[PDB]
């Protein structure tokens, strides 16, 4: 009942005893494994279990402070139907949700996270100011710092705080009567919503979208980000002088704004968080996916590669040089970035720390292994166990 | 509803209705997924036999016919008299092809209909076993124009030991435990190498010494057979533009031939049934040569390429790995030995998924093994959601016979 977990490069064995605490059910059954799918009053028992986590975590189990908080939340729910997190419980819950995210390779950093309490917010104009402060703190002139801003929780009878954009920074995507997309094809739908709610569209490949922010029970509001606030890195290559001329760029801050944060039975539908990029996210997935910017053949043609036979590995050669450009360009601009080798080596260290700290670590192998040079990284050779712990980040229906 | 399955490159959506027919359970539960783990009686025989027979008569579009009902009655009576039964020859060919078709971790299944099936069920000794294997290697190699093949030795039966091939593949290089604690040769083969020496083989001292075969006839210790060197086709590795690469003295063999899996057809078990196809270049170029626990050449190649190996951010590992894969492909093509690169292989597997969706309403597939070990998202299978499950006929892992 305790899964055996092997590392095939070293031969080491561990046992995952934490998977026994898996609160929710995932998508897999003895009949069939669905791990590759992207999307696959009892409030009291969740709230209770989270409080024990917290007090165990501060070595104060069953103390008087423990017993007081329990009867506190009980009466709070027997008065409003919900309850309020202490400021520190909220900090601990934000960090745990990151620490519990199976698909995140960056979790070596989970204990260093700047939590911004925005639960006293109302109106989208105040959202916009909270969001802009986050962006300024987290950017930090290119020396990136992790952060999350927690907006008011869901509660009965009242609407929700939602950020309609999937990320704080996104490039527009426009269509034409030859079907194709100019800009980011991933953002065709959000972009027509922005036009639909008032935004006057640009016409470039890297037009930074406005924010569609939604306060409870009102239509969303358009907000433009100040250009000096969004840090961008123009892409060039250390030795291919023509790479600069392709006009590629990307932005500094990966900041996810459409996921729901769950803490002790409470739910926060607006709680955007940000870290810094791993280079393959930009250089492999965003620029080279066939449904994203899809620039691989452009770059290959500029490198004079043989694109008419697969076995020349022209796609592989072009992909590496794009990733080299991404790394060189972020370093040159003094913006924090981490390559997939450094990152996966740090996750291996995270797995070892977590094994000792709590007997295991929920990890999603298909998302931990980088999208280039998979078996050149140590995580490829590491067996993993995927399960859901709480507090947690979850996907949620779009607001429309 | 059955599982919904999306392709993210195209946006298209299928439902895997075939997975509802899965038998032997897998290792996942709703509480935790173990998809990343490498290794995770009369009435039961009859239900398996009946289902297989139904599968056969479906395949030739003769379900419910007179011949279909008589063959079921025939298998039922043999099981009642003997506790077991025998496949018809046609059923054995069909079953071996279905086992390949059902293999979730194989990216080469577009070919599953073109499999040469050698029937060795009347084999009686380890000497005859070796003759069958030599004829298999000769047929499959075909002087570099490789042909997929399987040789099926006698099935498991009560009161008699199994035929087994002790080697994991028919062609494997020796791995000598060096006296430091290091390895000369292939470190994956230290155990089978030491068993061959312990069984009378005089070992060499190179990095690419072909191992002998240890063949086990029922109720018999394994016996040693040396493959004839003219049967074992190899490819010296060179690079089309890096001329020093040839001086590395690298080689690989032409024929990938797995010999230690168990073939299961209609409840019957064939513990010795070696099968072979042709290589995908990343198996050689990336895993066999660049795994840290295998030949581990990545750093030496990069140094020779004059890359900056003192910082990961140069992506020296990715550059040297690409050029090693280029060399593998160039060298097999120069030697006129069949090989397929990971872009063509994964493109053909997408065509197979489409065929199977139409033919059976689904395809069991293990994403982590179908996605190649370099350039994963540059290939189309990366963006294809997959459903992993066990169908029969099947190839299964089995314990090592020692
Ligand atoms: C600090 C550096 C960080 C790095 C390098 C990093 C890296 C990554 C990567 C590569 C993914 C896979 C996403 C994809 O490929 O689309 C991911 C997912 C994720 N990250 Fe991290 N991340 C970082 C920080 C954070 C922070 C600060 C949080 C929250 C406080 C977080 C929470 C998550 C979550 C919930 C996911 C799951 C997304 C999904 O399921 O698609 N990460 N991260
Ligand atoms: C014809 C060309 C073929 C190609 C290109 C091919 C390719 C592959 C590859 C790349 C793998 C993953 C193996 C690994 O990484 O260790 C694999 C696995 C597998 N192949 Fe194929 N194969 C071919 C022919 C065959 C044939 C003829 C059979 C059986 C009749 C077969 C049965 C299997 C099985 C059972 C596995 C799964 C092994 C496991 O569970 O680990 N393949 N194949
Ligand atoms: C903090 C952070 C750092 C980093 N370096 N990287 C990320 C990116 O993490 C995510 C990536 C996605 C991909 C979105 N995808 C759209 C298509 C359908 C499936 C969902 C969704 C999320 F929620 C994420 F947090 C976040
Ligand atoms: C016919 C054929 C063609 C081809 N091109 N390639 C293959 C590779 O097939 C296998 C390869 C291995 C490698 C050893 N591997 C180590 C990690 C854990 C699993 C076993 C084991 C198996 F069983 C296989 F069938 C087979
Ligand atoms: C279908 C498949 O699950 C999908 O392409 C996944 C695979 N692994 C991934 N891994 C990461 N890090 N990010 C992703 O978006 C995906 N996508
Ligand atoms: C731990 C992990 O399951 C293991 O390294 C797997 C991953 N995917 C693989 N995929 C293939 N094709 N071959 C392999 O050996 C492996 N190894
Ligand atoms: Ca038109
Ligand atoms: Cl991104
Ligand atoms: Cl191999
Ligand atoms: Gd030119
Ligand atoms: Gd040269
Ligand atoms: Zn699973």
């Amino acid at each position: 009942k305790f899964p055996r977990v092997k590392n095939w490069e070293v031969g080491s064995i561990t046992y995952d005893t934490l998977s026994a605490q898996a609160q929710q059910d995932g998508p897999c059954t003895p009949r069939r494994c669905l791990g590759s799918l992207v999307f696959p009053e009892q409030l009291l028992s969740q709230a209770r279990d989270f409080i024990n986590q917290y007090y165990s975590s501060i070595k104060r189990s069953g103390s008087q402070a423990h017993e007081q908080r329990l009867q506190e939340v009980e009466a709070e729910v027997a008065a409003t139907g919900t309850y309020q997190l202490r400021e520190s419980e909220l900090v601990f819950g934000a960090k745990q949700a990151w620490r519990n995210a199976p698909r995140c390779v960056g979790r070596i950093q989970w204990g260093k996270l700047q939590v911004f309490d925005a639960r006293d917010c109302r109106s989208a104009q105040e959202m916009f100011t909270y969001i802009c402060n986050h962006i300024k703190y987290a950017t930090n002139r290119g020396n990136l710092r992790s952060a999350i801003t927690v907006f008011p929780q869901r509660c009965p009878g009242r609407g929700d705080f939602r950020i309609w954009n999937s990320q704080l920074v996104r490039y527009a995507g426009y269509r034409q009567q030859d079907g194709s997309v100019r800009g980011d094809p991933a953002n065709v739908e959000i972009t027509e919503l922005c036009i639909q709610h008032g935004w006057t569209p640009g016409n470039g490949r890297f037009d930074v979208l406005p924010l569609l922010l939604q306060a409870p029970d009102e239509p969303p509001e358009l907000f433009l980000l100040p250009p000096e606030l969004v840090l961008e890195v123009p892409l060039e290559h250390p030795t291919l002088e023509w790479f600069a001329a392709l006009g590629l760029r990307w932005y500094a801050l990966p900041a996810v704004s459409n996921m729901l944060l769950e803490i002790g039975g409470l739910e926060f539908p607006a709680a955007p968080f940000s870290g810094w990029y791993m280079s393959t996210e930009i250089g492999t997935r965003n620029l080279c996916d066939p449904h994203r910017y899809n620039i691989l053949e452009d770059v290959a043609v500029c490198m004079d590669l043989d694109t008419r036979t697969t076995s020349s590995l022209w796609k592989d050669k072009a992909a590496v040089e794009i990733n080299v450009a991404v790394l060189h360009s972020y370093q040159l601009a003094k913006v924090t970035i981490v390559d997939h080798h450094a990152a996966t080596a740090s996750f291996m260290k995270h797995l070892e720390n977590e094994q000792k700290a709590r007997g295991g670590c929920p990890a999603d192998w298909a998302w931990i292994v980088p999208p280039i040079s998979g078996s050149l990284t140590p995580v490829f050779h590491q067996e993993m166990v995927n399960y859901f712990l709480s507090p947690a980040f979850r996907y949620q229906p779009d607001p429309w």
